[PDB]
């Protein structure tokens, strides 16, 4: 089975680890907070590592029946955490947490939904705090607290499927601070994390990480005023099925993909796809002025002592 | 080019007309409302038809520069509404709309997004109105009303970009209708749709439409007492970008797809996915009792006369 990327452009892919299309390409220097993202973690080989689903609307997401507060104007909703397919979580496995868990800290706004209940549909405006703030934010082993902002009471009662789907984070002086960089306590405060996958840096030099950037929307009371963020991948969810599907086993350590442009009628840059699932390139930290209607394409595999040519 | 299409399982792929997993397949009937959907619509060879767009996060959404109501407590927003990519929305061009527009009518309820602007991101709870009902609705010249519910007065000056991405479809007694098989007026009420893909109906007796389905949230304003929904699309999102970067010529009129599921060791059951776009089966209407954790496998192209083994 011969290696291939996808040929779609990157305007038209989508973010492995929120839901926004693609609108950028950025060089992350070798910072002191590494790499280390959950979400979006696929080897060339097609092998998905951490909490990364292929199912795009579980992204970010929390999803599972809710249950009492015992067992475990503001309503908190609890939930007991499953897989986006519906089968339990394996709480002794090798995920780090359910598949599409958040994968960072910050406070995640967005919709509680409730859409199967016999007695009725019901969905809330909500929030989840993923930082070690909050002692609830406990995914890991089997359980996470969902507040439904300013209303819900009498809706939260057990025994019902939720979905939690992130619409944005919170921003403004008075709230948590989002970081995307940041792994969250997946079993809480009082415990550890278990089976993430591995960080991400590049050992080569010259070589910097090459990331696929999003819009980040913010939440702040209505105000309007909080700095605009991003959010970064490794990998358009598009490769990740694409690799997934195809299952081409690993010639050498890192493909060399090109980006071509139609419309130039030229290659404009290339890129080193290590086999562990990351693209770098040889270019100084911040972003790239390339347009986005480019595609990749694989021309060789390479060994890692291949040196790029500078973007 | 040979045709193929993903082998990824059906629990794990998405609607292409709603952000929501596929977590059904059923079967209809040739009912009085055919179906005419704008999204979710690709050939067999790739060829992409109506406003439907790879740009899964753009599905069934409006985005585009914020302009003054006069160049066209609740607040209204005007959009030039454009393109996914950005560029401009072609009035004059092939589409009914721009590319991942709503092809349904309803109150579909949702988030107004102003993700980038310098003084401040901004976000607030919103609605679109694509029913009838709603004359300023009219993505086919360009414009459309977003609903700022209960707020954003003084958010909505002209010159900012915006996105409305969608959550829930109004329900309850007091609330229009959510008609998924209707399609909406493209140019309000008193103009014309144009270039509308052609509509799908099943030629030969015996084989009925399957359709991709997933739940579809209901806001009724907290009460959650609202009967439960659905929508349905032709093909999931997977599959559309698999059908457009290959590109493979068709060599019959419909492809021989059989269901296959690795736990249960063999084919569950056939269909023909029609070089329209569409699969149909040898199955009365109604709910498929098949697993989703099964995918499709190309075997063979066959002549719009092979008949189809029962489900």
């Amino acid at each position: 089975v011969s290696f291939s990327v996808p040929g779609l452009v990157v305007e038209d892919m989508s973010n492995s680890r929120w839901p926004a299309q693609i609108n950028g390409l950025v060089v992350r220097g070798n910072e002191a907070q590494v790499v280390h993202f959950q979400n979006g973690r696929c080897t060339t080989e097609g092998t998905l590592l951490g909490t990364t689903t292929l199912s795009i609307n579980s992204i970010c997401g929390l999803r599972g029946l809710s249950v009492s507060q015992a067992s475990v104007a503001d309503t908190t909703l609890w939930l007991r955490v499953e897989e986006p397919d519906g089968r339990p979580y394996d709480i002794f496995g090798d995920q780090p947490a359910p598949l599409g868990t958040p994968d960072f800290t910050a406070v995640i706004v967005g919709t509680a939904i409730r859409p199967r209940t016999a007695s009725g549909a019901y969905l809330h405006d909500a929030y989840v705090d993923t930082t070690p703030g909050d002692a609830d934010f406990t995914p890991s082993t089997g359980n996470t607290k969902i507040v439904l902002r300013g209303g819900g009471s009498g809706h939260v009662g057990q025994g019902h499927y939720w979905q939690f789907r992130p619409i944005a984070v919170e921003g403004g002086g008075s709230r948590p601070q989002y970081q995307e960089y940041n792994l969250p306590d997946y079993a809480g405060p009082t415990a550890s994390n278990h089976d993430l996958a591995p960080p991400v840096a590049p050992r080569m030099p010259g070589e910097l990480l090459l990331l696929f950037e999003s819009d980040m929307p913010v939440w702040d009371n209505g105000a309007g005023a909080a700095p605009a963020q991003k959010i970064h991948c490794l990998l358009p969810n598009e490769f990740i099925t694409h690799l997934f599907d195809l299952q081409a086993p690993a010639l050498a350590e890192a493909a060399l993909l090109r980006y071509v442009h139609p419309d130039s009628g030229r290659t404009l840059f290339e890129c080193k796809l290590y086999r562990e699932g990351y693209m770098v390139v040889a270019a100084p930290a911040g972003r790239l002025n390339f347009p986005l209607d480019g595609y990749f394409r694989f021309d060789s595999w390479v060994s890692a002592f291949y040196i790029l040519s500078p973007v």
